[PDB]
């Protein structure tokens, strides 16, 4: 029943996609939570793929997470800056592209979160 601009109603194929959610402003050597909320709009189970968090182009945090047809799994990261300025989050599911879906251009997602 979900539906947003990152969803949209094929029952043939899985559709991985990925959303980072938390405070787009964080002051230096405060802890910040963030969550990434990855989902299968398709009909089709996926049994594994991976989930990656990279902040300024450099890998942070990986998963490895499996998604029934419909549904959404919410991943966190803890975050603790430590110098200021303008950092960009990218979140992506299937990176390898090792499941065909009926998207793999909604399989990246991107948070910019400004550090005071
Ligand atoms: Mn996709
Ligand atoms: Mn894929």
């Amino acid at each position: 029943t979900d539906y947003d601009k990152l969803s949209n109603l094929t029952f043939e194929f899985p559709d991985l996609t990925v959303e980072i959610k938390g405070p787009d402003v964080v002051g230096v050597n405060k802890l910040a939570e963030y969550e990434v909320h990855v989902k299968n709009l398709g009909g089709i189970g996926v049994p594994s793929t991976k989930v990656r968090v990279y902040i300024n182009g450099t890998l942070y945090k990986n998963w490895t997470v499996s998604l029934g047809p419909k549904e959404e799994k919410v991943l966190t990261f803890n975050w603790t800056p430590t110098q200021e300025g303008m950092y960009r989050i990218n979140a992506t599911v299937d990176e390898e592209n090792t499941v065909v879906e009926l998207n793999e251009n909604n399989n990246v997602a991107t948070f910019d979160v400004s550090v005071v």
